[PDB]
């Protein structure tokens, strides 16, 4: 069921999980919750999501609570500004330390509590 896009395969899950149980599932399939590093990747992802919410690899790191990618892609604060839903990350209830694709727009991301269950997206490199 993996979908191919620009050097990577993507798994859009059929069952919802917490952010971490999702990441564990991805790792068991030799992947990670997806990073997003271009406008074209964001578009591929939200279009494929078809209006449903999917955990991606966004999660907090460091004392300052900076956002990061679980697959260790450096997080670019400047280049990613255009990818959040206006008002996000708003850190609701001071307990939203993971990120998902929520809105069907380039401005797609929301921070939500890591312990809520959602469908999720894994990303796995193709290595020729
Ligand atoms: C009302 O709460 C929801 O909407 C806000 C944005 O208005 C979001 O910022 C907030 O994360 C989201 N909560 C959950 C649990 O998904
Ligand atoms: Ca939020």
């Amino acid at each position: 069921g993996w979908k191919y896009f620009k050097g990577n395969f993507y798994y859009f899950s059929l069952i919802p999980k917490t952010w971490y149980s999702a990441e564990q599932f991805c790792v068991s399939r030799n992947s990670h919750l997806t990073s997003v590093t271009s406008e074209s990747e964001q578009e591929f992802l939200y279009k494929t999501a078809g209006g449903l919410i999917y955990w991606i690899g966004l999660t907090k790191a460091g004392m300052e609570g900076d956002w990061s990618w679980v697959d260790d892609t450096p997080f670019n604060k400047v280049q990613s500004a255009r990818f959040w839903i206006p008002g996000e990350p708003n850190n609701a209830g001071n307990n939203e330390h993971c990120g998902n694709i929520k809105a069907p727009s380039l401005q797609a991301w929301n921070d939500a509590p890591c312990d809520i269950t959602f469908l999720f997206i894994c990303k796995r490199p193709y290595v020729p």
